[PDB]
């Protein structure tokens, strides 16, 4: 059949030189933390210790500056313009927010992105962009940025816009707390941990079963962090369609290895990534 297109996420991209450094490895979309303030306004993008071994854990921007440059790396005609570049996950580090200040971050999420990411509608960013919230309790982000997006007269670039919940949870709870969202497609689900730890696949292969299943919820699943050959060769058999790496050229390197050159490809733009593989 069809090769199944593959997203190489670069992880923990989050000064703005490193966007290109990630791209230029191999990776057709990038990771990126998004600390946020007192007040729920994104702050920074700054993941700090602990972080996966092996990296600086404290290069960061201000959260605004760094999406410019994202806007730039993803605007046709830019001088720096990464055509490769389709998509963006923002790990949403709400650990720090009140519960109740879930939907407030949403919409302050939402005035950024659209201030200095989609450029008010005005030639900005076409790359698609995953909302990665840590905790199930904290859904009610999405209905803030959705709502943000709409009173800003834009509600139509909730079509570039998808969900994840990162947190390991029990897939039947994720589902739940879409549910209770109302949210129903563009779903992402995560599944990993650290490349500092060991982990089996138990709960990546049964996010993928729900995704093949006629009635499952996920649309596209990826695994984490993910820096080595062997590890890369698992996660691709189980059928996951992201990989989230320190290393997009391993990755590459695999993809590139004449079997998995038959079964896989590098995803681009006109590849949906809300739309499940068949
Ligand atoms: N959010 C994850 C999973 O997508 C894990 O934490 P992280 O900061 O390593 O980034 C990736
Ligand atoms: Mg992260």
């Amino acid at each position: 059949g069809n090769r199944r297109p593959i997203w190489i996420m670069g992880h923990m991209v989050n000064a703005i030189g490193q966007i290109d450094e990630f791209v230029n490895l191999g990776a057709n979309s990038i990771e990126t933390d998004v600390s946020f303030d007192d007040n729920a306004n994104p702050e920074y993008t700054y993941h700090g210790i602990p972080c996966d071994c092996g990296r600086n854990c404290k290069k960061y921007e201000n959260f605004n500056d760094f999406l410019k440059g994202l806007r730039s790396a993803t605007t046709p005609g830019n001088s720096k313009y990464q055509e490769k570049l389709v998509l963006v996950v923002f790990d949403l580090k709400t650990g720090s927010l009140y519960d109740n200040q879930a939907n407030d971050a949403g919409k302050k999420l939402a005035k950024n992105l659209l201030q200095h990411y989609w450029n008010n509608g005005n030639n900005g960013g076409r790359a698609y962009i995953v909302l990665s919230i840590p905790d199930l309790n904290h859904y009610p982000l999405i209905k803030g940025f959705k709502d943000q997006l709409t009173k800003d007269g834009h509600p139509e670039l909730m079509d570039k816009v998808g969900h994840d919940f990162s947190g390991n949870d029990d897939i039947g709870d994720v589902g739940k707390a879409y549910k209770k969202a109302g949210i129903t497609g563009h779903i992402w689900q995560s599944d990993g941990i650290t490349n500092c730890l060991p982990r089996g696949l138990s709960r990546v292969n049964a996010a993928v079963a729900n995704r093949d299943s006629a009635n499952g919820f996920i649309n596209k699943v990826y695994y984490w962090t993910v820096d080595k050959r062997s590890t890369t060769r698992d996660a691709l058999d189980a059928g996951v369609d992201g990989i989230m790496t320190n290393y997009p050229d391993v990755i590459t390197d695999v993809l590139n290895e004449a079997a998995y050159k038959k079964k896989f490809r590098v995803a681009t733009y006109d590849d949906n990534p809300w739309v499940t593989f068949k």
